[PDB]
């Protein structure tokens, strides 16, 4: 396995700023910021990518506007809004943000139990896939439910999602494998297996169209590169470090591995050998 080596770790268990508790979810900015779900401190922090806080925003609570536990999150492309999922009054609940951290809207979300995958598409929809009930949402900037499809037949436990121009492609926890999809729902084929993609948690999609998919099952990060077609291309790790455990993957436009090490309260930015 190619190694990997550690371009930056930022991040420690607290509550001050730039620190973070158990954080769940992150996406890169319209800018690539690296942007944090924090999860138990009820916030969003936005860096840079060697881990200089830019600014935070998030209230603890329940009322529209407010955080309570956010766990996934993603930006427009088109106009930098925050799209974040938390836990509402009972059930998940999506809100809208602006570029500023600016609540503008709450998205009705009842037909969607766990928020396991959260991305947005070219033409600016969101993308949010239910690992209970596996089901894939299409759903507009303005609430609309544009398209549905019940992937329960194909996949286990959805962990992740990424998609290139129109196709879906979705990490499967349990499964060990990626499921891709249409733009329509139709299936079309998997990509990995439990050889290599043991547990994976985390997928991005390279310019070039190859799929990264990313584990932690031998408390190493461990990245396997596939093309667009599902040919193992080459294989990725920490071997001089000891990684922890981690969830989530990024590819920045620099070619840089981004991933959270949810257990140990970082992020890591990772550079290829």
């Amino acid at each position: 396995a190619t190694p990997m080596q550690i371009r930056c770790k930022f991040g420690s268990l607290g509550t001050a700023k730039g620190q973070f508790n158990s954080p769940h979810g992150f996406c890169l900015g319209v800018d690539e910021e690296i942007i944090v779900a924090d999860t138990n401190n009820h916030r969003i922090e936005v860096f840079d990518k060697m881990g200089a806080l830019k600014f935070q925003f998030g209230v603890a609570g329940k009322e529209e506007g407010q955080l309570w536990y956010p766990r996934k999150v993603a930006v427009m492309h088109n106009n930098g809004k925050f799209v974040v999922c938390d836990r509402g009054n009972e059930r998940s609940r999506m809100q809208i943000f602006s570029k500023c951290g600016h609540f503008m809207r709450k998205i009705a979300i009842r037909y969607i139990d766990i928020v396991a995958g959260l991305a947005v598409t070219a033409k600016g929809h969101i993308v949010a896939v239910d690992s209970v009930s596996p089901t894939v949402f299409v759903i507009s900037e303005e609430g609309e439910l544009v398209r549905w499809f019940d992937c329960s037949d194909y996949m286990r436990e959805p962990s992740d999602i990424a998609i290139r121009d129109n196709d879906f492609y979705v990490c499967d926890f349990k499964g060990h494998c990626v499921a891709v999809f249409q733009d329509d729902g139709t299936f079309l084929y998997r990509i990995g297996n439990e050889k290599v993609t043991c547990f994976p948690n985390g997928i991005d999609i390279s310019n070039a169209g190859d799929v990264l998919i990313g584990d932690s099952h031998g408390n190493r990060f461990h990245v396997a590169c596939y093309s667009r077609e599902g040919a193992l291309q080459s294989e990725f790790e920490c071997p001089h470090v000891k990684v922890s455990r981690c969830c989530g993957l990024k590819i920045t436009s620099e070619g840089y591995v981004v991933t959270l090490a949810k257990n140990n309260h970082h992020v890591l930015v990772l550079n290829t050998l």
